[PDB]
């Protein structure tokens, strides 16, 4: 069976795990745990990192012996599963929109892990994010999903990162309420609800120590 | 006729410009200049930013009314031009390889920016000291991946070669010592630089190995 490896955190793994849930794909989850305080050693990972046949060793990774796939890179992993489950654009027009939003999503990840991993930084996130969330609200418009009536991989990516931000400071979404309905639309998908109601599910931690 | 807009810096725009050159596609280059010292105001950009019909106004941008395309996001723009010109994977095996390398490339862009655009002298050194510990293993990864290949996927150039070119150059011009034992990569950069249309581009009067980043940044300012 396919293996998804990652830390015991939501982090970058979650959008992938949400996609696997929605699609019903069987996979084994290989979770690597950090060390005790304040060591926080990554040995569980570092001792295996270079021995898994990965071209660019890193977390997350995705392995499927049957298909001959050993992969790293979150966007590349989720793009791979999306094309395997038809969660991609059916037109270049759609694909343009999807890939803009993919990159807009990662732009929020990138400048959130610059703040979370900072008095002057958290002050600066607060000034920027509102305009970015307004942009996304204006893009979603009255659509059920970011690209329209059909759910695509980019909805899972957007879900995770917007949740992270909501948990950080909900006040930011005050000027973008549509997203809260969007986050609920996604939370109400049958397999996502079942994933979010697991015993294994833990909204925290999202990032490491 | 199609319009590519960006700052007057190599930055994120160069991989796109390299692809357009190689493919021979006609485009209008629209370049926004920073203001004087120390304002460097983005006025030229900020005055137009919201008048171009862009969903997520940002630089770089690409517009082609004939095709109905108004786009932003560097990775999305280069993937679009690649699909249009056949510089993408022809198999899932290739697409996996290309997209891992795409993302491995951007991971280096992201890390270098943090270090180069940092202002605090203490933080910049801490970041640099940390870049130097990481990049050797990243370059080994790329060398191991390229193997004996002409280009990153074999004998056929894909969009991700132009991305890799730009970012490896940025790193070379920052610390060549990192490539002292990376001949495969140095020969790779030479293979790309000697493509007929890339040679012409890098030999333009317009071209300038600097600036790479913006004035605010410590490295690549000019
Ligand atoms: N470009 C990679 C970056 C992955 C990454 O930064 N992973 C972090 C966790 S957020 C890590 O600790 N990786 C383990 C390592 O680099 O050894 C991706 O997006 O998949
Ligand atoms: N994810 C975006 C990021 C673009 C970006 O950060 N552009 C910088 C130049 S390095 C800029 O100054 N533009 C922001 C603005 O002024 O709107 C992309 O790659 O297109």
């Amino acid at each position: 069976a396919p293996i998804l490896g990652y830390w015991k955190l939501r982090g970058l793994g979650e959008p992938i795990r949400l996609l696997l849930a929605h699609t019903g794909q069987e996979y084994e989850m290989k979770e690597y745990s950090f060390g005790p305080e304040p060591d926080y050693d990554k040995s569980e990972w570092l001792d295996e990192k270079f021995n898994l046949g990965l071209d660019f060793p890193n977390l997350p990774y995705y392995i499927d012996e049957e298909e001959g796939v050993k992969m790293t890179q979150t966007v590349a992993i989720i793009r791979y599963l999306a094309r395997k489950h038809g969660l991609v654009g059916e037109s270049d027009e759609e694909t343009i929109k999807i890939e803009m939003v993919e990159q807009q999503a990662i732009e929020l990840i990138f400048t959130c892990t610059r703040t979370w991993y900072f008095d002057k930084l958290k002050e600066e996130m607060m000034t920027i994010l509102p305009g970015k969330l307004i942009g996304l609200a204006k893009f979603l418009g009255e659509n059920q999903y970011i690209i329209g009536d059909r759910i695509t991989y980019v909805d899972f990516m957007l879900y995770s990162i917007l949740d992270y931000i909501r948990l950080f400071e909900e006040s930011l979404f005050d000027e973008a309420s549509s997203l809260k309905d969007y986050l609920t639309r996604i939370e109400s998908l049958p397999e996502i609800e079942k994933y979010l109601s697991s015993d294994d599910f833990k909204r925290f931690p999202i990032t490491g120590p």
